[PDB]
């Protein structure tokens, strides 16, 4: 029933699929499914739910992947294994930069690896790089609707608190590698924290896949650290136009 | 009304509970829970589903974590804020050492740190220690059912494949650092792998919070119901040690 | 000072005419040829390794400055050339392909970089990406259609060294450190086009600092391939690349 | 002799499997003579070494010296000559404000500011100390009614920067450990050391049992260098305790 | 026409020379050679300008590595290929001492490797040390032509900038691991600044070749950031070592 | 006493500002009876120390015990006291092949193989010896006429996996060092020992003085352990010139 351990699909399910939308919460998998053509469910074990659709005649795939690099290594892994060769991920970021604001877009160039699940494909050294053809579709996309769009470098942590420098924790603590990281991050023009971007641009850099990331702001951090639909459907329209392009 | 940003929780939710067990599968929390007394579902947001139950007269938390570190460190350091100082990690496992028997429990005394939020919270040096209060309240809760236990160092990975030197894979390759790593692990006595302890004790014991771990071994590398049912009665039995 | 307002350039912001794109060479020699493709070019300066030359690209003021090998010297021109108000940086070079199906003659624009330099680690730690800015990385691709050329895109291996890391057994110890054992046979696995010594520095200093960074260069030599091209391995392909990173130049100004 | 430092051989040993390792050379005979049978086998550098008997049956009493390279040497030639069980008993500077002056501590792992663990397992291998180990000398410090504390240990490789130590000749902290005594003192880690991040490494790497058991001779809250018999004996008597528990 | 990628010489060009003056500066390799016997125009070639001289009737080179690790990595193989074995370097340097003066010549013993290039030939556990016969040659020939000398350690840095803890930069800041370095180097007893030697030293002394570090203090970085007895040392220290 | 370890005060320097850094405790007296008006000052732990005097000026002869940990309490103590200068006189094993037993090596610089050194600065900070230290070993065995080499030392914090010995009881080397000796050795290493890169780090970055000479006892590219006079004269006479 399955030729993959953790998704529960078959190459069968993906009906030649090569491009997914890999979305973190498997509950905004159909509403993206819902904007293309024929979406149907396909399987939902633990975070990895799974629709496909399909546009200008070709099958797509909408698979999310949980939060963290290790539930989006596996996700990416046997999508992978199962044909998928583009993977689109759409999220939702905290910008970090002053006058990058709540609702707007953002396309990750390359990602700040703040995680550990990147280490597990390539060394330290190699980039956390998006695909250029993926790269271009998102921002051509995000042009054509009008989007207040921004391009570059994103901030990839393995956490929501420490990582990111939050300090209404528990502890109140953040470790000395992150105390003061996010004004060095934002000197560095570093435009916002994300959790998945460092794993999936690495893997899919290192291992022949293309691989590219959307984004829309629901907080900045130059303001608060924790957030208060609409932008959603903003960035969601553009990654499907954006796979429109990659077809 | 939520505390909290991920777990849809509020301090009330948990009526003074102090100790949670925290399994990786939303779907496995329901079936915990129902081990106690008076389970009631609290909330269930993405790979987050919560319920609490009562254990000798005491509040008690079931809260999932999803797969890995970053998805645990969200829900112990939230559960964290809302009160609980305990947390017991229950899973099944694989082996990597031959002497260890599908059906056969491990606790875990410490991890290999193969992760990467561990390092949110500590410098690669600290040790993804076990709290020794909840090691021994596992042991002596495995040993009261009469279950075969192994106590010993896990290998805790942030990927299923490459960093358990899985070659079975869309590439076939594995990175150098974990080229040669499994027999590497075996040598060093590492019972097994999985992908949630290094983060979980890691960040526990850098901020005073209490944290174990016990699995049950479903499969082994170099070589079924009632394993998953003696893990989990033997969590919930070291929980009222705990209490 | 001698007329500078830099230490080693030998420029002023005069010199620029209001230029704010620069197109960096490695070789003092190479920079009278790119600007030789341009409008008006005349010679600024030369000291070290640094030749530099202002020309005119569609009316507007353009700079052909050389860097020298390697990321100790590109980090000098790039940031001297920053301080006098060039804020787009177009690399051209010379490069050895790693991938069997990469030919001598084509080009290659690079999206990011593996940093197996020291330079880049003095703007941003290891974990920050060595990548090419999106607009100059465009221009590029889109150069190298109207050029028509035979093009490549993706990421290149950025060495401080020409030999050991680059795996080069060819050399008077005959030995390569551990570190880079085996190192070309991994690059290769992970999709990686060539090796060059400059872009990891260049793709970082400008990305952590509000510059604009593309990379672009032409394949005149394959390690994988026996057949080794003629003296001329630079020339034609380098002048095939060089049209290249001008026109790509004309859509950043 | 079977080894190069400890100049002993398999039959000096008459088939002890567990050996009590103290730093001090000079403390070796003091812990033999609290058991059977007390009787000196070699004295080489560093490595004072005695037989002993307890319960009826062999004990050995080794120094390591300080730090782990030394420790290092006993431990693998120990190893060499049939000792299976290694408990370390030490004198430490606690850096928690609720540990007094003559407290005992039992360290579940530490820590690792040493080099020497290195050469056994790489950083990411946890410094664990073995649990029946750790049981018996916890239960070993009920038994007496010693005032004890269990956790983490930081073991360093130097006594002064590596402890953040000021009063030294040249004033200077090294910047890894300027303000690492205050970071470890959050983490919840009790105390300093040098020789237990090395021990419980290599042990826990090869198949070997460690514990460790300390007396707390000053607190850092209060002065870096120490000022008597009341806390040596109460840590003396736990781990000659904990060895009849672990034959 | 060459018997190397980069230098552009042949092994006959250097007439059985088996050591090396390394400048940084191609335009200042003539300048060396003019003080030798029998001075001999080789090549240029990118950075690398080269002279060929005689030293009490022996072949001497003067080859010039640029400015950096890669460069002069490049400039010590292709030498050591066509036999080469000794190498002395002479730069400039800014002295982050306050007891150094401008005009003062220093003599590394060894350097803080904040390179990337040393790291292409032994991991950095591995010193960047000298050759003892050719420090030695440097310091007596620092006695015989008459300089206030020091001797001692020297960070070697792959940028001028920020490496070298510089703000009159563009940016004006520097990244967090090299945020309050240099007063930490000047707490270690570390001399000065420059940007070749932990490369050379360290490529030479893991594959059995000589070398040597000599320069001239033109800043002192105690007080400002912004700035021909270390030539003649350099020359007299090669004549030690034929 | 003036220091935690040694037991000594600075009275019994009598001005002393040099000292000789043996490793064995046993050795200290054999050492200091070479020269003029032995005296013993204390025994505490592997820190034996006596006085002597070398061409009517005082110097300490004092053990450091195996290793960096114990030789950074030795030094650091010994400065503490009044020793600005500190020659280190140790065992070793060879790693090329035409270095023979009873050869003295003179260390320019070590490979920093250990730990404590790292507590004093940053690997990147070379671990080199003082060079009128080194000249005066240099031109001290060039006295004597010794077989003398001088060059790089690997300086380990282990006897066994880190100078990659296999007649071990695990038999295994960790990844690290396997294959490193080799390594060493085709990057012309010298030698072997536990205690240089240690004493010559925190001396280069604390305005010390250190020089470090050893003798050779075995071949590593014939045996891991040998079967069981030249650099002690040489380090009493290179102690002469550095008054
Ligand atoms: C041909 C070539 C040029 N430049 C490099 O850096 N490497 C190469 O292989
Ligand atoms: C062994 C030891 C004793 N006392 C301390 O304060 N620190 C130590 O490391
Ligand atoms: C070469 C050089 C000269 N002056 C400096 O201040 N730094 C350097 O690196
Ligand atoms: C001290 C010592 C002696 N002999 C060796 O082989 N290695 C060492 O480290």
């Amino acid at each position: 029933k399955s030729d993959v351990f953790h998704l529960g699909l078959t190459k069968n399910d993906l009906q030649g699929a090569q491009l997914a939308i890999v979305p973190g919460d498997p509950e905004r998998v159909e509403k993206i499914a819902a904007l293309m053509d024929k979406p149907v469910k396909l399987a939902s074990h633990r975070e990895f739910t799974s629709w496909r659709a399909e546009l200008d005649g070709k099958a797509v795939i909408v698979c999310s992947t949980g939060i963290g690099g290790p539930s989006t290594s596996i996700a990416v892994e046997e999508l992978a294994q199962l044909g998928i060769r583009t993977f689109l991920r759409i999220g939702t970021t905290g910008a970090i930069q002053p006058h990058i604001n709540v609702g707007d877009v953002l396309v990750t160039t390359a990602s700040v690896r703040l995680d550990g699940a990147s280490l597990h494909f390539a060394p330290m050294e190699f980039p956390a790089v998006a695909d250029f053809a993926c790269t271009t579709a998102l921002v051509e996309a995000a042009k054509s609707i009008g989007a207040t769009t921004h391009v570059g470098v994103t901030a990839s942590s393995d956490t929501f608190y420490p990582g990111q420098e939050r300090y209404d924790t528990y502890s109140g603590r953040v470790v000395r590698r992150f105390k003061g990281s996010m004004e060095e991050w934002q000197a560095m023009g570093v435009m916002n924290y994300e959790m998945e971007s460092a794993t999936l641009l690495t893997m899919c850099a290192s291992q022949g896949l293309r691989a590219g990331m959307v984004a829309g702001v629901i907080v900045n951090r130059t303001q608060q650290e924790i957030p208060n639909k609409q932008t959603e459907s903003h960035a969601v329209k553009i990654v499907v136009e954006a796979a429109r392009r990659l077809l």
